[PDB]
């Protein structure tokens, strides 16, 4: 079975888990719970494709410090999320874009933006400046929400699509 | 308004019309129909982005035959649909990216394969061939289903991505 290693990256905060646990389990989680590393697997069938999910939920904080290098090693494709209303959460997304391109060896690793938490109106960063961070870097924006689910399996979905051209 | 112009097409009878309709207008025409030319404007809201999608609808049948040339000439991006229950309309479609890349004067056109009719059990197609059509193209491969919605705004909107980037 084609297997799919993704990667949940970003700042602490973003909603990376709730993202994960929207695509898989079906429902949001308003609640404060900080990951270390969650690991998920699932049977999904993408594009008449049927392949295992084995999505690897990581914590955002740098008490993570190098025991990112690991993962980063291991990934197939990431998604990169940063919160819409944390210009801050943006700004860390180049961070892991380096660091990523590091330890993977390559300056192009599949890769997907993720500007979660549209759903709210106290946005900070704005869609194009996100654009234009996503093309920069030849990557895909995706705005999501995993709240409403907006998003959530486009985002997950394209960057299945992504590490098979790749 | 950020414009954006899809262009779907295909060979007649693969669910062209039903997928712009399905995404336009929320509903599955079960019905004999066909095209000559249907445009289609609306506005959405793709990540974050507002703007304009102006679909042109197309015929299958090549009774529009160089009247393709001139659509060709001026689509940003196109959807090409075939019917996985359907192998000629698959082996069709080599000939509508021929046709495109022509008037188009450029071996690499923001395109989506789109392998419409997922729904069904008499699938002649098989995925990965189509994934193997998709990927010698560089272009993503999406199953849709008008009929149950399944990939329906994933084709469209993924396009929109492609057109970005390029
Ligand atoms: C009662 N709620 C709180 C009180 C105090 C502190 C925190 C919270 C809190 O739970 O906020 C949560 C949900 C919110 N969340 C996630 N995704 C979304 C989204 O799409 N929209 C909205 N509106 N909220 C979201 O985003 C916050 C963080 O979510 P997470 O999924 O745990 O974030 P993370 O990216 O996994 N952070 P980490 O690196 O620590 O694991
Ligand atoms: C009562 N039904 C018929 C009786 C006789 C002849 C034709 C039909 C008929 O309506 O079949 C339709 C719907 C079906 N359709 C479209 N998309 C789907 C899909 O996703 N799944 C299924 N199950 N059917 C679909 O695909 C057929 C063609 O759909 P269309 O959207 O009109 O196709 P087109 O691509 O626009 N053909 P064209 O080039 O002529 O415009
Ligand atoms: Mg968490
Ligand atoms: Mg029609």
């Amino acid at each position: 079975m084609t297997e799919y290693k993704l990667v949940v990256v970003g700042a602490g905060g973003v909603g990376k888990s709730a993202l994960t646990i929207q695509l898989i389990q079906n429902h949001f989680v308003d609640e404060y719970d900080p990951t270390i590393e969650d690991s998920y697997r699932k049977q999904v069938v993408i594009d008449g494709e049927t392949c295992l999910l084995d999505i690897l939920d990581t914590a955002g904080q740098e008490e993570y410090s190098a025991m990112r290098d690991q993962y980063m090693r291991t990934g197939e494709g990431f998604l990169c999320v940063f919160a819409i209303n944390n210009t801050k959460s943006f700004e860390d997304i180049h961070q892991y874009r380096e660091q990523i391109k590091r330890v993977k060896d390559s300056d192009d690793v599949p890769m997907v933006l993720v500007g979660n938490k549209c759903d709210l109106a106290a946005r900070t960063v704005e869609s194009r400046q996100a654009q234009d961070l996503a093309r920069s870097y030849g990557i895909p924006y995706i705005e999501t929400s995993a709240k409403t689910r907006q998003g959530v399996e486009d985002a997950f979905y394209t960057l299945v699509r992504e590490i098979r051209q790749h």
